[PDB]
């Protein structure tokens, strides 16, 4: 599969790592046409233990399969291609050449109302497309949504999703800190808890719709404690310079993703129909 992944195509310049991951600008040798390819090292470099080897190759399998079950909708990357070997898989993709929704945020600072309108509705209508397979995503943020030529978002990295069966909950904590729900947090605090479902990802579309409009997260501290407790209450604002700029309508948006409880928070198909999104009806 090495030959075979290096037999049909020619590995070019580093766009991105993950912690066991490299993923390249690659050239089809046949088609001469450029892909990405995610290159993870199920080994991890020669240093992780033969258990977490079968969790890492059982993970990327996970991946692989969450990917097929995705495939065709419009905003969602493409997997092309899968190749593996004892300790190297290769997932080959769709090539996205304008980067992360993050690398954007970073050099524009902040984006307009209208831009983050169409940006939030392009991910709402996948959200909602992976809610009705019963789809989680659990890694929802802006490095995981990327551009394409014309600038419409792909969501990417499906490394963490799953699917469920009817009532299923999870309980593992993974994710970054700033994008965790809160339910998250408190199930890892608290054995008797439920478990989280789809909801976490509409939090996480929170932080994120927050995020390209104030330029900085709605819940931080540099001590992590701290910031999960602001997390777990719900304790933010829209304050200081920072939102004086947008309407009452898009900040009534975000509070309705920003609800602790997972029952009261609005559903990607809420917020579709929230006015917000209605100017054209
Ligand atoms: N299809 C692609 N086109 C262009 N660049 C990409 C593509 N896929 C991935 N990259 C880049 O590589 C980075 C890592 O990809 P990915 O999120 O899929 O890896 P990962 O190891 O699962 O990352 P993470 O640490 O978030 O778990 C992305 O955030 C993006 O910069
Ligand atoms: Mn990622
Ligand atoms: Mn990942």
């Amino acid at each position: 599969s090495t030959h075979g992944f290096y037999e049909n195509y020619e590995p070019k310049e580093i766009l991105g790592r993950g912690v066991s991951s490299v993923v390249r600008r690659c050239i089809h040798k046949p088609t001469c046409k450029e892909y990405a390819v995610k290159i993870i090292d199920v080994t991890g470099g020669g240093s992780f233990s033969a258990e977490e080897v079968q969790e890492l190759r059982e993970a990327t399998l996970k991946e692989v399969d969450i990917l097929r079950k995705v495939s065709g909708h419009p905003n969602i990357i493409q997997l092309k291609d899968t190749y593996e070997t004892n300790t190297f898989f290769f997932l080959v993709f769709d090539l996205m050449k304008k980067g992360e929704l993050f690398d954007y945020l970073t050099e524009k600072v902040t984006l307009s109302e209208k831009e983050t309108r169409k940006i939030m509705r392009a991910l709402l209508e996948v959200i909602c497309a992976l809610h009705k397979l019963n789809i989680v995503h659990r890694d929802l943020k802006p490095e995981n949504i990327l551009l394409d030529d014309d600038m419409n978002i792909k969501l990417t990295d499906f490394g963490f999703s799953c699917q469920l069966d009817p009532g299923e909950k999870l309980r593992s904590v993974c994710g970054t800190p700033s994008y965790l729900a809160p339910e998250i947090i408190e199930c890892s605090m608290n054995d008797n808890h439920p478990g989280y479902g789809k909801e976490v990802d509409m939090w996480s579309t929170g932080v994120i719709m927050y995020t390209l409009l104030a330029g900085s997260p709605p819940f931080w501290h540099r001590k992590q404690m701290l910031m999960l407790r602001m997390i777990m209450s719900g304790n933010y604002q829209f304050g200081s310079p920072e939102w004086d700029d947008y309407s009452d309508t898009v900040k009534d948006l975000v509070s309705r993703f920003l609800v602790v409880q997972p029952q009261k928070r609005y559903t990607a198909e809420e917020a579709l129909a929230h006015p917000f999104f209605q100017q054209y009806v």
